């Protein structure tokens, strides 16, 4: 191995935020063996990919335009301004129009066809063979009411993606030695037992316990534990659990390894120390952090795996069991039901998940059925992909890897749009995975390094959890290499300036946040030393450009010292400005981002995640309901990036610059900054239609992730009527509509209007589009839950979207429940609102 392979592996290490040869946090070879597996897919990837398309990495969908769209286009005529270095002639074009096929009409049209389209002062192309409607920045300026500027130039060389080269039936039984612990001391000594569970699936085939002793910094037990389950019946994916109760400590050990080997010998656990469900304690992972945590011994001395038609009732009990959504508890009676009948469930698709979790996994014969259930898969191998039906295969639910790799085998089919949509959730899936390579894994690497997009995207969404979750890096590293390994040289530039960047500004944000105490009010002082530190970046450490990382087709160039700033909140977190290094820009306008340390903005992605996958939800049903899904990123631990939304002021910055003492509330506001920040009356009514539109989106939303309840100071505006929530980070009411945004209305004093009777036309209408998605839903927020929070309650916590959608009821009770949800917060008023600064005192 060169001495210049070490320093790449250096350099990876330095991007990842974790050392995949650190060997020290092992009692196996799976994250070894994992990472050789991953050479295969990864070279079939890259040689598999076209450079070109690659290099460009057009932006594409094969989804129909939505009517709501087509009503800018009535003409069936589209305009592109294409420029040249100087002037710039306006292209007519045909919304089926091929990028080649315009350059036709433009060549001649004038009259050396190497050149492309790009869009201007973006890392953008339009290029392939797909009509124009079809590309995403398209749609994007159509919706904006923005014209399409494009200009004609070079393709990239895609020689700059050059990747370096590389280079029995007995019953089972575990002995618990004992536990050691360096300081138990917390308040009064209690007693201390070891719990031992076998699980598949988060089901557990088997429990034993140890007897209770006193908890000293070291407990000996010696004792065996026999279990119930034979070795033979042990399915592949099944855990040994291990528990200390006082519930104190957990950690886990597959009992069947990587190379279907069942484990065997002496291992000293780390374990991990509960915070006082979900994901974190399923993981394989140890504690790394061996000076100040629990451990415990244990030894292992036990390889393997070498007609007649349904009565019309049963048929409607089983039918009826089908139709119950994700979160529907499965009686006795029903698993018994579904396994008997296998062949007549395995006919709907939809029952899968219901009749996988009727599996009696404990059993090596009934599992061999399962396997040969599965054998003849045509009617699911036929069905039209269901996103919501794949990803419940793909929870926690399901240990299996033949279960879990049909769901894979599903999401094969997804277009990079598509992947786009659900790539967050599906990197956040990776944790219920019990082996580190899998299906799961291998198709994300696969879909990353066929698209730019979608691998950029990866790389920051896998950073992120490596960077924070002790019990995962190790997985997601393995991972990120892999992917680092053949994302490309140009990409592997790009990322090495992305994380200077953050580093350098996580350096500067920690010495500022020094340099003042835990608020007030900053401070002159403050500020200054700021704008001297970036002066000294600028200057040069910090690189010449760098692509924004929620939005990789910007490149952001030199700070604008002068407009940087310290923003007044509890976090001081840093309101910097940049100018673009891309000279076919075509504006002045800086690139606004909000650097922020102190807080996990993990939630706020997976919110403004799910908010996206809300709006294709609403797309599919050809509804806009305009929402504002700024951009965000945890780039490391407690750090990230947002989006500056232009033009957009805080509701309560608005009812504070008038008067505001302890906050009085007058319904009028609202309409007249609107009006005030209007040129004319015309772009004052589209104010006004957004507003409704935006109001009612995030009204609706809000309600179904049970996150309605928000402070005023949490919800923002655009000059353009745009309404949009933020810091998603962690009497009532569902949601917030308050006089104000009823004054906007026409409303006032509970009276209707015609745009008040659009707003709950168009409410209703969000509400219903969304309930058709139910599953996807509710399969989404449980995820969610599991992955994204602190240790919620796997039933009552995540039943409240189950309410909140309205599952079992029909249209007409669905439509009354969301009028009345209306009616409460009018009722309600200012209430809610009005109750803030009075809890603080
Ligand atoms: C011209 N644009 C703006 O002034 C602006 C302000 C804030 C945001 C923005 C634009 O983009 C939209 C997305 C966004 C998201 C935010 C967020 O998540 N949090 C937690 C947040 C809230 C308040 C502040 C804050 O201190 N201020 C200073 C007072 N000002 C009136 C509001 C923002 C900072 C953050 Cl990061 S702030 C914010």
């Amino acid at each position: 191995m060169s001495e210049e392979s070490q320093a790449f592996q250096r350099q990876l290490t330095a991007l990842i935020g974790y050392d995949v040869t650190d060997v020290s946090n092992v009692h196996d070879d799976e994250l070894e063996f994992t990472r050789r597996g991953l050479v295969t897919p990864r070279m079939a990837e890259v040689a598999s990919r076209d450079p070109k398309l690659y290099a460009m990495h057009p932006w594409v969908t094969s989804k129909p335009l939505p009517e709501y769209l087509w009503k800018k286009i009535a003409n069936n005529c589209i305009f592109i301004v294409i420029h040249r270095s100087t002037t710039s002639q306006t292209i007519k074009v045909s919304p089926d129009d091929t990028p080649g096929a315009i350059l036709q009409s433009f060549f001649t049209k004038m009259a050396e066809q190497d050149f492309v389209l790009r869009v201007c002062g973006r890392d953008e192309y339009l290029v392939g063979e797909t009509p124009i409607k079809n590309f995403q920045w398209v749609r994007h300026c159509l919706k904006n009411g923005e014209e399409i500027h494009v200009v004609l130039d070079t393709p990239p060389d895609p020689a700059l993606d050059e990747v370096r080269k590389e280079e029995c039936d007995r019953k089972f039984r575990v002995k618990i030695r004992g536990i050691d612990i360096p300081v138990l001391p917390r308040n009064t000594d209690l007693t201390v037992f070891v719990e031992a569970n076998i699980q598949h699936g988060q089901q557990v085939l088997c429990q034993r316990r140890t007897s209770p002793k006193p908890f000293t910094e070291e407990v000996l037990w010696n004792v065996w534990l026999e279990f119930s389950i034979k070795i033979k019946d042990l399915p592949k994916g099944a855990l040994l659990n291990l528990q200390i109760y006082c519930l104190l400590y957990y950690v886990n050990l597959l009992l069947i390894d990587h190379r279907f080997l069942l484990r065997r010998g002496e291992y000293v656990l780390h374990m991990w120390q509960i915070s006082g469900f979900n994901a974190d304690k399923l993981t394989s992972a140890t504690n790394p952090d061996k000076e100040n945590s629990m451990s415990i011994s244990i030894l292992l001395d036990n390889h393997p795996i070498a007609r007649a038609e349904m009565p019309n009732q049963l048929r409607k009990q089983l039918e009826a069991i089908i139709a119950t959504d994700p979160l529907n508890p499965l009686t006795a009676e029903d698993k018994e039901l579904l396994w008997h009948f296998r062949y007549e469930s395995l006919k709907h698709p939809k029952a899968y998940p219901k009749l996988f979790s009727s599996v009696k996994w404990g059993q090596q014969e009934i599992v061999a059925k399962t396997y040969q259930l599965l054998a003849r898969r045509e009617v699911w191998d036929q069905s039209a992909l269901d996103v919501g039906l794949t990803m419940q295969l793909l929870d926690c639910n399901f240990s299996d890897e033949n279960v879990r790799a049909i769901a894979v085998q599903k999401l094969e089919s997804l277009e990079d749009d598509d992947v786009l949509h659900y790539l967050l959730q599906l990197v956040q899936a990776v944790k219920f995975e019990p082996y580190h390579d899998s299906a799961l894994a291998r198709f994300l690497l696969k879909r990353g390094l066929r698209n730019k997009r979608i691998g950029h995207f990866l790389f920051w969404f896998l950073r992120s959890e490596i960077a924070q979750s002790r019990h995962y890096q190790q997985r997601f590293a393995v991972i990120l290499e892999a992917y680092l390994r053949g994302c490309g040289t140009a990409m592997l530039h790009d990322f090495t300036q992305q994380v200077q960047v953050i580093e350098m500004l996580q350096k500067v944000t920690l010495d500022i946040k020094s340099l003042s105490a835990e608020k007030y009010d900053v401070s002159s002082q403050v500020i200054s030393q700021l704008k001297q530190k970036l002066e000294n970046l600028q200057n040069s450490q910090l690189p010449e450009s760098f692509r924004v990382p929620y939005d990789p087709g910007l490149k952001a160039g030199a700070l604008a010292i002068e407009k940087c700033k310290v923003m007044a909140s509890k976090k001081k977190p840093l309101w910097l400005e940049f100018k673009c290094a891309d000279p076919t820009a075509l504006s002045n306008e800086t690139i606004g981002i909000i650097f922020k340390h102190g807080d996990d903005l993990r939630q706020d992605m997976l919110i403004l995640q799910i908010l996206r996958i809300m709006e294709s939800i609403w797309e599919t049903e050809s509804l806009d309901l305009c929402l504002l899904p700024y951009g965000c990123i945890s780039t490391g631990d407690k750090i990230g990036m947002i989006e500056i939304v232009k033009d957009a002021t805080t509701i309560a910055k608005i009812q504070q610059s008038t008067v505001g003492n302890t906050g009085a509330f007058k319904d009028e506001v609202l309409n007249h900054w609107l009006k005030e920040k209007s040129p004319t009356e015309e772009k004052f009514q589209a104010a006004v239609e957004r507003f409704v539109y935006s109001c009612a989106g995030y009204c609706v939303a809000t309600f179904v992730l049970g996150i309605g309840d928000r402070h005023n100071d949490n919800i923002m505006i655009t000059e353009t009527g745009n309404l949009f929530h933020i810091d998603f980070g962690h009497e009532r009411v569902p949601f917030v509509l308050t006089p104000d945004f009823l004054f906007v209305m026409g409303t006032s004093g509970k009276k209707t209007s015609p745009h008040f009777q659009k707003f709950q036309d168009i409410c209703v209408k969000a509400y219903l589009a969304l309930r058709h998605h139910t599953n996807l839903l509710i399969i989404l927020f449980s995820m969610m839950l599991m992955t994204g929070m602190p240790q919620l309650t796997s039933k009552e916590d995540i039943e409240y979207i189950r309410d909140a959608l309205t599952v079992g009821k029909n249209e007409e009770d669905a439509k009354k429940y969301f009028l009345d949800q209306i009616e409460v917060c009018r009722d309600k008023g200012w209430t809610v609102q009005f109750n803030w600064f009075l809890h603080l005192v």
